Parts: structure tokens; C-alpha cells; sequence
């Protein structure tokens, strides 16, 4: 009881099996009330968890949208936010995920993935028998143990390195005009 | 009743709309015991969980210091365990994350990343 | 697989099967028998050049 708002809190119907408990603010319905009567198990919050035993993981009560995921409420994939989203969506029928931003981050969608970042790209613990094509812009090494080669017209990093590749050189080997320039 | 200890368990009080379930450990509270007064809705454990129907992903009740995150309690962004940090944590405002050790992991930081493994 | 947002001393070995570029400042080399992309990026990198300077076996061939 309180001045004149009769809050009441628990609550036991015997003409529908109404289960109540806490103060309402839906329209006939509390934060842990119950309904065994078209049952449902209805519950919320909980200040202290240390432990579960199954992993609460899916996400129910409507097969595909509902869809099993632990997520950041508010943000999903494709949002510019630097938020979150994990778990199985069902509106693709496979997991999509985002961590991070829009541009550095890591974005997934159960087929495929998209990481538009770096990292110090390859970091090698491992001998690498190339199964795909090994592409590339530039090149700096220390040495190169290969097997078939090609060059165009033989500059030296005696000019490469140095300033303007066509700079200073002694003898440019062309192949492909009978160009033997010696100097 | 039990012994000289009368043990406890259910509770429903006309003085300030307590309701309390399961047996004390707490001074004035128990796990699954209740406080309209004060609104509080306190709860712990399930055995069975098969299902949810929101994330249960945010932290609340302190907008800074408790920070949105799913992760291994007592283990966190900078900890040379193996253990694991998921979510937004608000320490930096943006998503903290660590899989694995400190050597052969990933590392995440809601602005940059740093993944120190390989791959074939 | 190699998105990159920085500069990289490689703490590793780079190994590699094929490599497309537009220069190479780098410090020692290795080319067995010198073929040309004259020939190489053209078909049949054993195809159009002029002068293959194998030195391997005494074999400077002019053309």
C-alpha cells in the first residue's frame, strides 16, 4: 500500500493460473509475471551470473526471424558503427558477423569473409608451398633462389635503387632490338 | 525447520513488498529473492537454456563501468592467459577482444587490430 | 591475403611462386639464365630475345 496507488507486487490468480511478481508496467503483464495458461516462461536481468550449463546461444519463437545470434543490440551487418554482431542469422540462414568499423574491422558472412586490414600482411611461422598465384607490385629482398625468371630490359638497381631506374648504369642489356649499350 | 536452524526458503512480507526464494547467503538478500521496494529484478543460473529471444549482449546499471561485454570473467584485453574478452568495452568506449594466448592469438581493439600468426 | 597499412621487416621468410611488379629496390639478386619479359610477360618466356647471357656455361648468345 501507498497513498492512493495500491502497488502490488505478488500475485496468485485462481481463475486463469496467473503467476505475478514485481511491480507492472506492461498492460497485464510484469517483468518476471508468469502465464502457465498459454505457458510461457518469462524472466529478465540478472545482476549476478558466474555460470550456465547450456549455451544460451540460439535464438527461438520464430524459426526465421528470430534469428540465433549474440549480438550488440542496435547494430548488425553493414552498419558504420563500430559495434558488434556474432551468431547464426537466419535472414541469410548463416552466420553474419562484424567487429570493429566500417574501415578497419573485420566483417563475415557465413559463405565468405572481408578483412580490409593489415597485420606485422603475412607473418610467417611456416614453409609455404604456394597453392594459389603469388601476385605482387614491388619487391625488396636479399637474395631469390627461383626456378624460371623474366626481365625485360636490364637495368641494375645500380640505377634502381638509386634514383630514376634509367639513371646511372655502365650496360643495358635490352633483348628485345639487339640493344647491347656498353658504357 | 531443521535442528536448532530454522532454514528459510520462501517469503512474502506486508511491510516492504519483499519477496525472497531460496535460502540466504547474502545479508538481506538470496539468489532469486526479490525488492519491488528498490525496484529490482535479481536472478542467477539456469540449468537449461535452449533458446533466447534478444541478445542479452549490453552491460548496464553503470554506463562507463560496466562495460558491454560478453567475455571470460577474470580475464581481459592485456592478460598473458589464454583465455578470452568479447564485446563493447567502454574502458576505451569501443569493442575490446583477445582469442588465445599472448603469442599465437588475435588481438583486437575497437579502432585496430594485431593478429601476430600466420596462416596456410 | 595481404592488406597493408604499414611498413613490414619481415621477421619471417618471404617465399613466394610467382611475382608481378613495377621495381625492386633490393639489396643482393639471384637470375640464372638472363631471359628477357622481352620474352618472359610474352609468350614462351624462352620466345623473342636478343641476347641470353646464361652464366652457367660460358654462353653469351647475341642476336
Amino acid at each position: 500500500k501507498d497513498g492512493s496507488t495500491w502497488k502490488q507486487t505478488f500475485l496468485i490468480d485462481a481463475a486463469t493460473g496467473a503467476i505475478n511478481i514485481g511491480l507492472l508496467d506492461a498492460e497485464g503483464k510484469a517483468p518476471i509475471s508468469f502465464d502457465p495458461v498459454k505457458k510461457i516462461v518469462n524472466v529478465d536481468g540478472s545482476v549476478i551470473t558466474k555460470t550456465i550449463n547450456a549455451a544460451n546461444f540460439v535464438m527461438t519463437n520464430l524459426t526465421g526471424q528470430d534469428n540465433p545470434a549474440i549480438y550488440t543490440q542496435g547494430k548488425t551487418w553493414g552498419d558504420t558503427k563500430s559495434g558488434i554482431w556474432m551468431g547464426m542469422d537466419n535472414v541469410t540462414a548463416k552466420p553474419k558477423l562484424d567487429i570493429g568499423n566500417a574501415t578497419q574491422y573485420i566483417r563475415y558472412d557465413g559463405n565468405i569473409l572481408r578483412i580490409s586490414s593489415e597485420v606485422v600482411a603475412m607473418v610467417l611461422h611456416g614453409d609455404m608451398i604456394v597453392n594459389g598465384t603469388v601476385t605482387a607490385s614491388k619487391i625488396v629482398a636479399n637474395n631469390a633462389f627461383l626456378s624460371q625468371i623474366g626481365v625485360n630490359i636490364i637495368y641494375d638497381r645500380a640505377a634502381a635503387l638509386s634514383s630514376n631506374p634509367e639513371g646511372s648504369y655502365k650496360m643495358k642489356i635490352d633483348l628485345q632490338n639487339g640493344y647491347i649499350h656498353i658504357r
